[PDB]
């Protein structure tokens, strides 16, 4: 067969069946002989695996006689940003993101931060391990331990304007991930009051996996900001690279109407700028960014993808509605920081809550959220879907599996690429009865 574990983004897998040490260093040789000439930055996150499985990363790296930069306990967008900063060859990053207790995994970046995808190399490496016989060599190259932030720190804070900000209440849910670190690490230059929960690294996840759209860590988030009368509140997945908000009523934000509130924010300093989207969800997307003075600029979803597009478009901010928010000056790389400083700095230079600046858009456009399918045949399924609209005449899209615009309302249809389900999301022009009807009835063709 193939190796279970590179799937087409990344490396995820279960430890230590599809994923261990062994593969680990190989997968470090292999990396060796694709990257253009520099050092490697890695970096890994909490889970209780990841060091193990970057000395076994660096061992073989070094083995092949690249110097490795080991920038220690980290989020993604740490690794991103250090390897275009240090003008690394590439960097790897050892994390499970979202997933269970017995997962881990690794992404991986190019020069600039470029994304190493199966299209772009990740395969070729994947076969390269697959083939790899060989003993493990020495080390010929050196590891330096770069564990000094202070240049990240100073990226983040460049995107706001230290004194324009109010002390603002804001509630942070880190889930035992590696978030509060840089948190803390703000905190001294900013006025903010921080309301902590859920902040301690702990890779055994006491409190459960780093994943907010779970209701215990959803509700654990909503109480701490009703409770302390927060301005809102801010919860990340394990690697941080993504970012969710909660308002000061404790309701969780849909990532969608924070992508067309982040461009308005982006585009009152970058004025005229493109803004790349995924097709998912858009009609508020494009209507805000057009409002700003912006470009939208459709993509397929999927960070590989969206990167790409906006380095290729200079695009100086892209979102996606599943809560990754991509910066041009940060290395057109996704950042779980940037977002809410961004948003802080709105709320304290308009004197409008989150609640009230995202009010209107969600009833201008209701949507579903992405609603997920396990279904026996996803052909049939979609074929059905098809068939009985088609005598209303949408018309189609197929940029990243299928869209539909009926007019009123329209609805994504996508096959997800990393793992067996279709993923359905629906929107309206202010109808939520439309809403849920389409959406009741688009499930049933799907099940039936
Ligand atoms: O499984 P999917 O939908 O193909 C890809 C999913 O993970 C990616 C990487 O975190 C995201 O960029 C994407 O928006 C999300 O839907
Ligand atoms: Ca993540």
């Amino acid at each position: 067969m193939t190796l279970p574990a590179f799937k087409a983004y990344d490396i995820r897998g279960r430890v230590p069946d599809e994923l261990n040490e062994d593969l680990a260093r190989r997968i470090g040789v292999a990396l060796a002989a694709q990257l253009d000439q520099g050092p490697v930055v890695l970096g890994h996150d909490v889970r209780l695996a990841s060091p193990a499985l970057q000395e076994a990363l660096s061992a073989g790296l070094r083995a092949s006689g690249r110097d490795v930069i080991d920038i220690g306990l980290c989020g993604t967008e740490e690794v991103y940003f250090q390897t275009d900063y240090l003008k690394a060859a590439g960097g790897v990053m050892v994390t499970a993101s979202h997933n269970p207790m017995d997962y881990n995994g690794m992404k991986l970046v190019r020069e600039q931060a470029r994304p190493i995808s199966s299209d772009t190399g990740l395969f070729a490496i994947r076969d390269t391990v697959a083939a790899d016989t060989a003993a493990p060599g020495e080390p010929t190259a050196s590891e330096q331990s770069r564990t000094d932030k202070t240049a990240y720190l100073e990226h983040l804070l460049s995107y706001v304007d230290r004194s324009t900000l109010k002390p603002l209440k804001l509630v942070v849910n880190a889930g035992n991930g590696g978030a509060g670190l840089i948190v803390d690490l703000l905190a001294p230059h900013l006025p903010f009051e921080f309301v902590r929960v859920f902040h301690e690294p702990d890779g055994n996840f006491p409190n459960g996996i780093p994943n907010p759209l779970l209701p215990e860590n959803r509700d654990a988030t909503a109480k701490a900001v009703k409770d302390n009368g927060a301005d809102f509140g801010i919860a990340w997945d394990g690697d941080f690279d993504r970012c969710f908000f909660f308002d000061h009523t404790g309701r969780f934000i849909e990532g969608y109407y924070l992508v067309g509130l982040l461009a308005q924010a982006i585009l009152a300093k970058q004025p005229g700028g493109k803004v790349v989207h995924d097709p998912r969800l858009t009609w508020n997307t494009v209507e805000q960014v057009e409002e700003a003075g912006g470009i939208p600029v459709l993509c397929k979803s999927g960070h590989a993808f969206i990167k790409e597009k906006m380095r290729s478009e200079n695009a100086v901010y892209g979102g996606e509605m599943s809560a990754h928010h991509y910066f041009r000056e940060f290395a057109y790389a996704d950042s779980g920081m940037i977002p809410w400083l961004l948003i802080a700095e709105l709320v304290s230079q308009s004197g409008r809550s989150l609640a009230d600046l995202v009010e209107a858009r969600m009833q201008k456009f209701p949507c579903s959220g992405e609603i997920n399918f396990k279904v026996a045949d996803a052909k049939a399924s979609v074929a059905r879907v098809m068939e009985h609209y088609a005598s209303l005449s949408p018309e189609l899209d197929y940029t990243d599996g299928i869209s539909a615009d009926f007019g009123q309302w329209r609805f994504n249809l996508r096959s997800s690429n990393t793992e067996p389900l279709l993923r359905l999301n629906v929107e309206t022009r202010g109808d939520a009865a439309l809403l849920e009807t389409r959406t009741q009835e688009i499930s049933n063709l799907l099940r039936g």
